[PDB]
């Protein structure tokens, strides 16, 4: 299965000078939860952002850097290795990556973060005449959770 994994806001921001706009707790362990035991696929400014692997899980790093050699890190260096990887395969950015794969993935976990953003990054645009609500659930606000965010999973229909 090939997923995109994102967070974006109401007008699909979803990042910031390389970083998330928003501080979500909630959001990060949905991530955890979702990739853990699989494959995360990212850009390379996704990851130098994150700056180390994150534990527990395949991470695979999209760059055209041949010099690239990371520990706890595997390369690739086009799209089409994506399609090698074996498993459950969550493609997590950043806007590169998404604009190259909405039109081939399986379906997609998105958080919608109910904000509006300052944003450099977008998730592209995509219409739910293509994509079938699997599942859509109200994220819990709490005192370090203060944004309303819906965590859906859709399916291409
Ligand atoms: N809101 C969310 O859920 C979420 C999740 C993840 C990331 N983000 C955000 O996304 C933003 C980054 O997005 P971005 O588009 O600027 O960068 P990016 O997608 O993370 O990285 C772009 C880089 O990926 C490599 N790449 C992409 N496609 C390639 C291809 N076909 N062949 C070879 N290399 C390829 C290239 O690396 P080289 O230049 O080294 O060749 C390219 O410069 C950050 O702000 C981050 O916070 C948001």
């Amino acid at each position: 299965t090939l997923s995109i994994l994102v967070a974006h806001d109401l007008q699909r921001v979803i990042g910031f000078e390389n970083q998330l706009p928003w501080h979500l707790p909630n959001d990060l362990k949905h991530v955890k939860k979702l990739s853990t035991g699989h494959t995360l696929v990212m850009g390379r400014k996704t990851f130098e952002s994150i700056g180390k692997p994150l534990p527990n899980r395949r991470n695979v790093v999209l760059t055209s850097d041949t010099s690239f050699n990371v520990e706890g890190v595997d390369v690739i260096h086009s799209i089409e290795d994506i399609y090698q990887l074996p498993g459950h395969v969550f493609i997590f950015g950043g806007q590169t990556l998404y604009e190259e794969m909405i039109d081939k993935v399986d379906d997609m976990y998105i958080t919608v973060i109910e904000g509006k953003f300052r944003g450099d990054t977008f998730f592209p645009p995509y219409t739910f005449e293509d994509w079938e609500v699997a599942s859509s659930v109200e994220g819990k606000l709490d005192e370090k959770n203060t944004i309303p965010h819906t965590f859906l999973h859709l399916i291409r229909k």
